[PDB]
């Protein structure tokens, strides 16, 4: 029942508590593990309601004072006259900030204690919803500069009113399906891109433009707007050595920006709460760029090395795949766009971990999806046992609102 | 039930019927996922049913499900199990055992060869000398001059825990490590405390940097006695690479055989603690693990300098480039030396077609991500955007507690 993981580089054994408070479900059962699937009333919101504010009373040292069993009291009313309640400023910011922090698939936690929260429950329209977006993507861009942000519309009512951003990441490029038959843009975006020109949207048909935010609040239509161009700092990727690379054409945007999850906290759903932070190399140069599935560069690249291709035993997919990735860290540090390599995201991440093993006794991690899907062994994580749990506040996936949407 | 199971990459879908005649536990549970964790005596009363689940499997398997030959062996092992308080398998479910724990091993990439494992039945083995022997057998015909044969050689099943046939060896073929009093390493730092035990027990070590250590073998529950392989038996190769010169100069060999034997097989609930198995390696067994491992050879920093890479910041990615410059050197001195190995793109990629196959024609295929993809280019490789699901059947291959920290000693 304590639980004990091991790093099997170093030998060191830390004791697992936490995960006792876990209370969620994880699709795991005694007789099958399900750890490398993708997607695995008044009455049900005041113990909800009850085991947060017990928490957030507890990290301010003021657990079973009269301040806590009095807001106990209050939220409790206000559950049984309204239906629902309203969080104070104070914990929708230790909410937001313990839903990152318990973010078992993020690597780059060690930065949760310093988000930016800004609320946004004020907002009633789609109009306001891209001001308060706007404002987010130049706040968190900063020039190159980024810093870690949320940005936090009103929560659900009565699932009739949802506030959703309808992108799932703020700042993506198109996707469109050609005669061809081929894929012109991010083939990961062609039904969202098809959305939009439903929608309205006059797209340019290139490789690599900007989506328009499709935004829906008070459970209203979704509306479509341009972001500003100047404010979606994008970098010209080049590499170091090979003049040839910027030849290739491409570029990528500094800011990742998840914008589709669903932050619960205190049993309250917050189906609008973009959120962003910057990049680590290997989602762009890995993932983005070599994905049989995304814009699949590899093999264009190894031509221009001019590499055997003739068998996979010269390597030259793992070859071309390093390269990619030192154009991708070499462009963002040039233009001083903030980046965090593999090797420096995972060091400090078990830094992160020991850190709150020490503080917190534990922290819930994805082995899955916290090894970088490049050089996996030679990064301290792979070597690192970690258990896998769910604690709130948390992110949660949630449906499409295509699929869901009574127009 | 059913469990589906996608693949990102193609959208595919595979439905898994499988599970469900699944029986041991994974470590998991509804609050908890334990899926990287690396490690997470029988009564007559036990016994029948798994013996019986055991003939089950065997007989559906030659199509003789509920004939009088099934009937007849039930009631031959029942009277057996209820006089002797055991059972003897036939040569023929013994084969099919030990190929079906290998069809079965989760964490195992190689699995579309599981039907061409050669099985050497050594039950009649009686002394350590005999195991010797035997072993030396495998080593020579699993080696087959480079031509690689994947092979299992099975002594004696567990009696009463008091007469464990072991090889106390983790494998059948690896290198001493010796710790240096200013607390370097010289060898495979894997293998130090073994070598310790094997000087202790007599062995004279050379001590240079790749010294094959003697086998360690254990008959009847008595004590371990040495061994050394035959070195004309144990085939190796010289690590060069195809475009850099000085690769070579680095004084990198391995050996060709990978063959593990500490597990334990269990078949229709009767133990087998000694069952070395060969195959052949994939590269970044080799490349990736055993040379670049920090806690291993650790040969990133001299290859990269030799290199003349940017080692002053990880940002360059000098460790990802000399990676990948080793495990090509790997690959291209197995293949010049006509030695079988496989890379990690073509294995990942039979896996796969391997796993569709048995969701097929089995309804599953058990396997374990975080041990299926490789050590590099994870997300290059097909395995990286499979689901998977992770469940135990048996027949299977158990670790068991290594043999030092449980054997009585006999003096
Ligand atoms: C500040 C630097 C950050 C870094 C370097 C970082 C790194 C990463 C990476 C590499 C992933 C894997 C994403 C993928 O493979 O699709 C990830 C996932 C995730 N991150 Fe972080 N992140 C950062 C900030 C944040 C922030 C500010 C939040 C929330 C406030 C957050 C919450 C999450 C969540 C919930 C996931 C899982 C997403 C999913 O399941 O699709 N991250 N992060
Ligand atoms: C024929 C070519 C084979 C290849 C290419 C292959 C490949 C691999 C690889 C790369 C691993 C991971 C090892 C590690 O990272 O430590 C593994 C594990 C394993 N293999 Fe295979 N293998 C082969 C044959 C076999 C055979 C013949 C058997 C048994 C009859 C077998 C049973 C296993 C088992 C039980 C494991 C898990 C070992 C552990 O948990 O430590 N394999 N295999
Ligand atoms: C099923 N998975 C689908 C992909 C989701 C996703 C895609 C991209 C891209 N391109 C980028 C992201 C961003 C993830 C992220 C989020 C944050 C906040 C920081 C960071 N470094 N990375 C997510
Ligand atoms: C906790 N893990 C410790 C290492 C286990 C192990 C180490 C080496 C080595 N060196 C080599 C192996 C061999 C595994 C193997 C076995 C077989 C049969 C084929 C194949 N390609 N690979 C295993
Ligand atoms: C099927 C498998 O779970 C899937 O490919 C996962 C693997 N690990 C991952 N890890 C990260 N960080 N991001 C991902 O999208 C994935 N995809
Ligand atoms: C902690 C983690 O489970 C451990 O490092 C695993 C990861 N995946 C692995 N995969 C293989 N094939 N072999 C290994 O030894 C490991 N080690
Ligand atoms: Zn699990």
């Amino acid at each position: 029942r304590f639980l004990k993981v091991k790093n099997w580089e170093t030998d060191v054994v830390l004791t697992d508590t936490l995960h006792l408070k876990s209370t969620l479900e994880t699709g795991c059962t005694e007789h099958i593990c399900m750890g490398s699937i993708m997607l695995p009333t008044k009455d049900q919101l005041f113990p909800l309601a009850k085991e947060f504010l017990d928490q957030y009373y507890s990290s301010i040292k003021r657990f079973g004072s009269k301040a806590h069993m009095d807001r106990l009291e209050e939220v409790n009313k206000e559950i049984e006259s309204t239906s629902t309640y309203q969080l104070k400023d104070t914990e929708l910011i230790y909410g937001a900030k313990h839903a990152w922090r318990n973010a078992s698939r993020c690597v780059g936690r060690i930065q949760w204690s310093k988000l930016q929260v800004f609320d946004a429950r004020d907002c009633t329209t789609a109009h306001g919803m891209f001001n308060y977006i706007c404002n987010h993507v130049k706040y968190a861009t900063n020039k190159g500069n980024l810093r870690s942000a949320i940005t936090i519309f009103p929560q659900r009512t009565d699932g009739k009113h949802d506030f959703r951003v309808w992108n799932s990441q703020l700042i993506r490029y198109a996707g469109y399906k050609q005669p061809d038959g081929s894929t012109l843009g991010d083939p990961a975006n062609v039904q969202f891109t098809e959305i939009c020109i439903q929608q309205g949207w006059k797209a340019p048909r290139g490789r690599f433009d900007v989506l328009p935010l499709l935004l829906q609040a008070n459970g209203n239509d979704p509306e479509l707007f341009q972001i500003p161009p100047e404010l979606v700092l994008e970098v010209p990727i080049r590499h170091p050595k090979f003049d040839w690379f910027k030849d290739l054409g491409l570029k990528w945007y500094g800011l990742p920006a998840v914008s589709n999850m669903l932050l619960e906290i205190g049993g309250l759903e917050f189906s609008a709460c973009p959120f962003s932070g910057w990049y680590m190399g290997t989602e762009i140069g890995v993932r983005d760029y070599c994905d049989n599935s995304r814009y699949n560069i590899l093999e264009e690249v190894a031509k221009k090395m001019d590499l055997d291709m003739r068998k996979t035993s010269s390597l030259w997919k793992d070859q071309a795949l390093v390269e990619i990735n030192i154009a991708v860290l070499y462009s963002f540090q040039s233009d001083k766009v903030t980046i965090v390599d593999h090797h420096s995201a995972t060091e400090s991440f078990i830094k992160h971990m020991e850190n709150e093993y020490r503080c917190r006794g534990g922290c819930p991690a994805d082995w899955v999806w916290i090894v970088p899907p490049m050089s996996g062994s030679i990064t301290p994580v792979f070597h690192q046992e970690m258990l896998n749990y769910r604690l709130t506040p948390s992110f949660e996936y949630q449906p499409d609102p295509w699929n869901t949407h009574v127009w």
